């Protein structure tokens, strides 16, 4: 069976329109090239996936139509069973579920993604979340602070490198600080006082159903509001652009609310993160996420049937690590 490898800038180029033609924005981490590609027989969809142990760990749902999707869930078993290979997914959505289930699969609870309803955002709206969000766009512009936003390849890179370093690549799930990869985004920067101090990729797809975030890095010294200006920002710029939904992303099980007595499918999925003695926790990640009033879903890790899911586990460990 010919080698699993990472794709040639021409594939990448193919990810990138399936990418914009698809509502889903988290299909661009597919395009640090440090994940194989496997295309869909009509470069129409592609499912994106490394190889672990005796592991192979796609990353999300497949990118594609709904049809394309379930298709290539099953070449990814058959590819699977071609290299002697237990399938697993990472960080995938409920409603594909049952894919997995007919291929073999059962899901571990994972986290959950907020998602902001765009259409139904206002910062005019009752409530004391809005109210602080007021205050933190007021005070934000009046110490200095403003957003920008720039077109793919036009943001000045080494501004750029020095928030990153102060700021600090672990890939797969992760996007990488490379020219190569964030030239394909447009880029937000915040500024206080003219000096730069955030920045963000912006994960869109030509249509306007979903925007997403990847590399959020801000400076050490930056005042203490900058991370929640930036995200109200980027909320009322797409909300401004027309978008429907904004992600601010996943929170892991462990930042969740705790649940102890709960079946040990919605508690396994913890051990993807740990940090040594303890458990990464998360703290405040939810709470921070919570103030822009978001929705959440449920993501799941899905791991064959039947079989003890440890070593799934360990293999999807050492891959987000
Ligand atoms: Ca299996
Ligand atoms: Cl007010
Ligand atoms: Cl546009
Ligand atoms: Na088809």
């Amino acid at each position: 069976p010919p080698a699993i490898r990472e794709p040639n800038a021409e594939e990448l180029q193919r990810a990138a329109r399936i990418i914009r033609h698809s509502d889903q924005p988290d299909g661009g981490l597919a395009l640090t090239g440090d994940k194989a590609l496997l295309f869909h027989e009509s470069d129409d969809a592609f499912l994106m996936y490394a190889r672990r142990g005796r592991s192979m760990i796609a990353l999300y749902d497949p990118i594609g139509p709904a049809m394309q999707r379930a298709e290539l869930i099953w070449q990814f078993r058959d590819l699977c069973d071609l290299h002697h290979a237990r399938p697993v997914f990472y960080q995938v959505r409920a409603e594909n579920l049952p894919f997995y289930m007919d291929i073999g699969l059962t899901a571990l609870k994972l986290g959950e993604e907020a998602r902001v309803d765009l259409l139904r955002f206002d910062l005019e709206n009752a409530g004391a979340a809005m109210k602080d969000l007021r205050y933190t766009w007021n005070r934000g512009q009046r110490d200095g602070l403003a957003l920008e936003f720039h077109e793919p390849g036009q943001a000045p890179l080494d501004e750029l490198k020095a928030i990153s370093d102060a700021w600090l690549e672990k890939g797969f799930s992760l996007g990488r600080f490379t020219p190569a990869y964030l030239n394909f985004f447009r880029i937000a920067i915040v500024r206080h006082q003219g000096k730069p101090v955030a920045f963000a990729n912006l994960l869109e797809t030509d249509s306007r159903e979903l925007a997403s975030l990847d590399l959020m890095r801000v400076h050490p010294d930056a005042p203490k509001l900058t991370m929640e200006f930036l995200m109200l920002g980027l909320i009322l710029h797409y909300k401004a652009q027309g978008h429907a939904r904004f992600s601010l992303g996943m929170v892991p099980l462990a930042g969740l609310q705790p649940r102890r007595g709960a079946p040990l499918t919605q508690r396994l999925g913890a051990l993807v993160f740990r940090r040594g003695e303890q458990f990464y926790n998360f703290q405040g990640l939810r709470r921070f996420k919570d103030k822009f009033q978001p929705d959440w879903e449920p993501r799941y890790l899905a791991v064959p049937a039947g079989l003890d899911p440890l070593v799934a586990l360990a293999d999807t460990a050492a891959l987000i690590a």
